[PDB]
């Protein structure tokens, strides 16, 4: 059949592709721009994967449209235009596995996040990736090509001048730079790191969720024993674990504790004097500040961290349609490479896994749009507009 045919198909695929990926990725950048709720450093990272994704749709699907065609290129200019897309997914790589981290440090040190995580410091790590992914994603330009053994008689089939070969992703990048280095070491290794870290982040989740119930659940059985104390040594134990737990959760609100720590204080010295029934008396009165303030401590401790608990299953979901998308083509490497008595995967397969892969710098604005109010406002926001 005409190779124009098949090739129009993809070509064509290919440039919708790109039109969406530069539209969606631009309305991100666009309101993390307007939108000083959106200016923290998380999204930063969202914008610098963005940004990748936008140069997917102005460069990488460009150039995959050219080297489809098999044109004839001095070997050096072909690497480029076949590594340049390594460089934007290591990029995003980066992003996300910065995403994870800052999620993780949110989770685990909300007191010291601030502190540690600044604007200038996310600005400083992002141009660093961005260097390190050009590095990375460009490591064939430094000699690992296959450019000291061109295929003559490709390049004569096609017309090709001196010193030029039919620019061929497979002829010019060596497989075992692109499953040892790039798929192994600089995109698994990340991606299994990045499993790691989405793991603690929701098992820190779950045990200060459980702690929030415990110490709630301990303060309300605690009452119970003095109300149920035979003689004031009973009351006084079970107040000296109040006070303990009370001190240990506070490390309108401020107010509360006060209260309650003092309340504690007050039963405790008259458990002390022997004064059973009044220290029981004393204790009842933890009821009223348990109802008007500690409750509602509680509630909005809970809240956040159920918060925390959806922000990190929308960047996990945005992490793993990253791997989704891309795991095709890197599977596809395996086989070629580690199977060289199996027939190479077809030619419409290879376009299928590399539209899929390009796939990927569509969806992450439709995630945010459904997943993250503040996005989603600031979308409608910039279409009404
Ligand atoms: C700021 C942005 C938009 C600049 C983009 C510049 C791009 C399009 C340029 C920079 C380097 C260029 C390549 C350098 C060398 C060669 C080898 C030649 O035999 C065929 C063209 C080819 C493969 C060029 C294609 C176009 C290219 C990739
Ligand atoms: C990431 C998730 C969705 C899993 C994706 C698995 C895909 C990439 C797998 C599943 C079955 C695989 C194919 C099974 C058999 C062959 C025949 C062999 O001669 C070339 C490779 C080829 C054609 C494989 C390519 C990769 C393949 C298509
Ligand atoms: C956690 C998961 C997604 C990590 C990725 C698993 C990858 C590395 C696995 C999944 C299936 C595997 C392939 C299954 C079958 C074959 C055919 C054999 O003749 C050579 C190895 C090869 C080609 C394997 C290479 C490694 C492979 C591609
Ligand atoms: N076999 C291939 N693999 C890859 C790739 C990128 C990341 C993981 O695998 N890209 C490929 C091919 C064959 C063609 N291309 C490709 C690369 C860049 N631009 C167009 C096509
Ligand atoms: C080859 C073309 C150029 C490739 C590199 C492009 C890099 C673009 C990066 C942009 C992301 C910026 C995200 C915001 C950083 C923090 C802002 C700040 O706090 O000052
Ligand atoms: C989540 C990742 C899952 C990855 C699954 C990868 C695909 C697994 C299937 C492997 C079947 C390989 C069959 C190769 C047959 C070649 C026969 C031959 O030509 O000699
Ligand atoms: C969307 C599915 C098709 C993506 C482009 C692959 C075309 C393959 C072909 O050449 O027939
Ligand atoms: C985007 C869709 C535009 C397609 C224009 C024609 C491309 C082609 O068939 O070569
Ligand atoms: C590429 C496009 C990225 C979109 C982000 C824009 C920054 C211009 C700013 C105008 C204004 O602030 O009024
Ligand atoms: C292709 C490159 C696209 C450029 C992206 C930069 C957009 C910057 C928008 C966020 C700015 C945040 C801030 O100023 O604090
Ligand atoms: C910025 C937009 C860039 C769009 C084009 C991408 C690169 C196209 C390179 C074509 C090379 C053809 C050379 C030849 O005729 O041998
Ligand atoms: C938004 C600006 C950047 C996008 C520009 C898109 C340009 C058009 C798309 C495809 C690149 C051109 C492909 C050239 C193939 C040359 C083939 C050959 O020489 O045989
Ligand atoms: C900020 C824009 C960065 C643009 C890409 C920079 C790196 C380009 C790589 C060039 C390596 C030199 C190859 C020379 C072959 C002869
Ligand atoms: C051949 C390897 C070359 C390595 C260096 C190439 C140039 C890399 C620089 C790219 C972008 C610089 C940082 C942009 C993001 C700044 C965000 C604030
Ligand atoms: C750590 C990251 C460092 C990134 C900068 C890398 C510097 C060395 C790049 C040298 C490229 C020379 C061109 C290669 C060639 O022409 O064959
Ligand atoms: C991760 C470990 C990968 C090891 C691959 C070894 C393959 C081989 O020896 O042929
Ligand atoms: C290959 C594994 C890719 C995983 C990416 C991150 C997904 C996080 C999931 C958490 C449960
Ligand atoms: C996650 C960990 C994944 C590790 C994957 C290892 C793949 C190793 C494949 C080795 C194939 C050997 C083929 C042969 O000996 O002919
Ligand atoms: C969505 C559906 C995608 C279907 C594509 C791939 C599934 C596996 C097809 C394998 C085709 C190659 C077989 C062969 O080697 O002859
Ligand atoms: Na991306």
């Amino acid at each position: 059949a005409p190779p124009i045919m098949g090739s129009s198909v993809y070509i064509t695929v290919e440039l919708a592709i790109a039109v969406l990926a530069i539209l969606g990725n631009v309305l991100v950048c666009w309101a993390v721009w307007l939108n000083s709720n959106l200016q923290n450093v998380t999204n930063y990272f969202v914008v610098s994967l963005a940004a990748a994704d936008i140069l997917v749709g102005v460069l990488a699907i460009p150039f995959a449209i050219t080297i489809s065609t098999g044109f004839c290129a001095a070997c050096h200019g072909c690497l480029f235009i076949a590594c340049f897309v390594l460089v934007l997914a290591q990029s995003s790589i980066f992003s996300l596995l910065a995403i994870a981290i800052d999620r993780y440090i949110a989770i685990a040190i909300p007191l010291r996040y601030n502190g540690l995580v600044t604007g200038t410091r996310a600005a400083g790590i992002i141009a660093i990736c961005w260097v390190l992914s050009f590095a990375i994603g460009l490591t064939p330009m430094l000699g690992w090509n296959n450019c000291g053994q061109p295929k003559e008689g490709k390049a004569h089939s096609q017309g090709c001048g001196e010193g030029q070969v039919a620019c061929l992703f497979e002829d010019v990048v060596p497989m075992n730079y692109m499953v040892y280095f790039n798929f192994f070491a600089c995109v698994l290794v990340p991606l299994l790191l990045m499993l790691g870290v989405y793991l603690r982040i929701f098992a820190a989740a779950r045990r200060q969720l459980a702690d929030l119930e415990d110490n709630w659940e301990t303060l309300n059985d605690n009452l119970k024993v003095i109300e149920k104390a035979d003689n004031a040594a009973q009351v006084k134990d079970a107040l000296t674990k109040m006070r303990a737990a009370a001190l240990d959760a506070q490390k309108d609100f401020r107010h509360g504790f006060d209260i309650l720590v003092g309340q504690i204080d007050d039963a405790l010295k008259l458990a002390n004097e022997g004064k059973v029934k009044e220290a029981q008396a004393a204790a009842e009165q933890l009821k009223t500040t348990r109802n008007a303030y500690i409750q509602k401590y509680l509630e909005r401790a809970r809240s956040t961290l159920q918060k925390e608990v959806h922000a990190a299953k929308s960047a996990a979901i945005i992490a793993g349609l990253f791997a989704l998308c891309w795991l095709p083509l890197h599977i596809i490497n395996c086989f070629t490479f580690f199977c060289p008595d199996c027939s190479h995967a077809p030619l419409w397969l290879m376009y299928l896994a590399i539209v899929l892969a390009h796939t990927n710098s569509v969806v992450n604005p439709f995630i945010y749009a459904y997943r993250i109010r503040e996005f989603r406002q600031t979308f409608r926001k910039i279409i009404r507009s």
